[PDB]
């Protein structure tokens, strides 16, 4: 197996000569034994995902976050078809996780079971899923401002500019929680962000539990099947990867998020001309439901030079302003 064509890995960087940074290797990194937790406190429920060789179960478990109570968490393993670069790689996942912390808007770790059997990742459960299909479930639904609520169906679950405006903001906030930890997400996209309670925007990867050969969003280029479309020019054409090849995918994220979960450059299908045109400065138009100053981020998030790009830091305050003036 090479893992790229399984899964799109995140990485943690580090300084290395002169200005340069160099991937840590996750193996290297410590799994604080402080997150185990009993196996036999676990009990599993419906499927959330699955791929070739992991899956993503709901489950309840007992005593986790209060000593008396069960709650409901998603639990992430693999199939006993699954080879040891996989098994490695799940490891490799809850290393990296913690060694990142929590932050409101990440699915967060919250303990694992490594002994005995197969490797369990006890993350967050969100109930409402992942965020591109709850767009395009909502997207008949969108309440204009200023129109009636007997307009809609069932208005209190309709979407509204202040929902794609909240959404960016909490987006924003998990990627600059990312960055300051020095971590790459290099798979951003609407796909990989679940929504939970109070509309709460959390960033994920299903990974292994995504099955990837099927998704027409990777495209199979070398030996990797490769989310093209959310990707910056430099990643493409030289695979480097940096903080700034993460905000060109935000910045497409934000295209998906306001165009209600609309498929990224329709009518261009992955080939050599696509290549040739983001080369040449094609970039995508702004979505119908998109404010002026959102698509004015979404342009800089598509800067050909990532010098030029905002900084997760600056979108965050950016948004926060339009928020507030709003
Ligand atoms: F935002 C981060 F921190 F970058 C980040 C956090 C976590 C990961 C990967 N781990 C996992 C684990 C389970 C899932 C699926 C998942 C978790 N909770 C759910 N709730 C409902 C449906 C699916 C799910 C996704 N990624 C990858 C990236």
């Amino acid at each position: 197996h090479h893992m790229p064509m399984y899964e799109v890995q995140w990485k943690v960087v580090e300084e290395s000569n002169g200005n340069n940074y160099s991937y840590i290797d996750p193996t290297q990194l410590p799994y604080d034994h402080k997150w185990e937790f009993p196996r036999n406190r676990l009990s599993f429920g419906k499927t959330l995902g699955a791929g070739a060789f992991g899956k993503v179960v709901e489950a309840t478990a007992q005593g986790l976050i209060k000593s008396d109570a069960a709650m409901t968490v998603a639990v992430k393993m693999l199939k006993p078809s699954a080879h040891s670069t996989e098994r490695e790689a799940l490891m490799s996942e809850l290393k990296v996780l913690s060694y990142l912390g929590n932050h409101e808007n990440i699915v967060n770790l919250l303990g694992a079971c490594t002994h005995g059997g197969p490797t369990l990742v006890i993350t967050e459960y969100c109930c409402y899923g992942d965020l591109l299909n709850f767009l395009r479930r909502k997207r008949d639904s969108f309440h204009s401002s200023d129109t009636s609520p007997a307009s809609m169906e069932d208005d209190e679950n309709a979407l509204d500019l202040e929902d794609l405006l909240s959404f960016s903001y909490q987006v924003a906030k998990g990627m600059a929680f990312l960055a300051s930890k020095n971590c790459i997400h290099r798979d951003l996209a609407a796909r990989n962000i679940l929504l939970t309670h109070g509309r709460i925007t959390k960033i994920c990867d299903f990974g292994l539990a995504r099955d990837i050969k099927n998704d027409s969003n990777y495209v199979d280029k070398g030996n990797a099947r490769l989310p093209v479309k959310w990707m910056a020019p430099e990643s493409i054409f030289n695979s480097v990867y940096t903080f700034e090849s993460d905000v060109w995918s935000y910045g497409i994220f934000l295209w998906e998020l306001f165009s209600l979960g609309s498929s990224p450059y329709p009518g261009m299908p992955v080939d050599s001309k696509f290549y040739k045109m983001i080369k040449e400065g094609f970039r995508m138009s702004s979505p119908e439901h998109a404010p002026a100053e959102m698509y004015d981020i979404m342009k800089t998030c598509w800067d050909a030079d990532p010098d030029k790009r905002p900084t997760f830091k600056q979108i965050v305050q950016d948004i926060e302003k339009q928020i507030s003036e709003s």
